[PDB]
């Protein structure tokens, strides 16, 4: 009932990498390795790199999936709530509930689970295109963490798994989110408090 969020390389050494784009008042989309926490705007490009050491074979996947980060919340289904589910700013692929779309990949798949009733996108692998030494998903959030009826200001993470044709686990990474309007300011402040 609730996803493992454990690290897990597994055998091809698998991993994230994020951009790194400063925390000015304007950016849209900013990542703390010090709180590993993506800071993002609602609706914006969130790229995400993938790392591994080997190559995987053909048919392994990438699927995300959100879970709230506190125990007390962690079987709650993470959703779009009752105003975002029903704005109608479909991309045509994704199901409106789900907090967590790609963007510009017409081979991403949006997974009801018929037993957790969780969500989750999910893309084929391919390789980096020359003069790259791995390939970016991007994501969109569609929802503010504040969302009244929703998130509620409860934070989230987003794991991330490598699996096989199957659908079982080659490898596992993870990261917070906030969904927030001046993303640049709120990672200031929160590496502050940490501080
Ligand atoms: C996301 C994670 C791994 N891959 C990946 O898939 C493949 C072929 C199976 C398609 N090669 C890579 C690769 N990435 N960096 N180097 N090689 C995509
Ligand atoms: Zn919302």
């Amino acid at each position: 009932s609730v996803p493992s969020q454990k690290t897990y390389q597994g055998s091809y050494g698998f991993r994230l990498g994020f951009l790194h784009s400063g925390t000015a008042k304007s950016v849209t989309c900013t990542y703390s390795p010090a709180l590993n926490k993506l800071f993002c705007q609602l609706a914006k490009t969130c790229p995400v790199q993938l790392w591994v050491d080997s190559t995987p074979p053909p048919g392994t996947r990438v699927r995300a999936m959100a879970i709230y980060k506190q125990s007390q919340h962690m079987t709650e289904v993470v959703r779009r709530c009752p105003h975002h589910e029903r704005c109608s700013d479909s991309d045509g692929l994704a199901p409106p509930q789900h907090l967590i779309r790609v963007e510009g990949n017409l081979r991403a798949e949006y997974l009801d689970d018929r037993n957790t009733f969780r969500h989750s996108v999910v893309v084929p692998c391919e390789p980096p295109e020359v003069g790259s030494d791995c390939t970016t998903i991007h994501y969109n959030y569609m929802c503010y963490s504040s969302c009244m009826g929703g998130m509620n200001r409860r934070p989230i993470l987003t794991i991330i798994t490598l699996e096989d044709s199957s659908g079982n686990l080659l490898g596992r990474d993870s990261f917070e989110v906030r969904v927030c309007a001046c993303p640049g300011r709120d990672r200031r402040t929160e590496e502050e408090n940490l501080r």
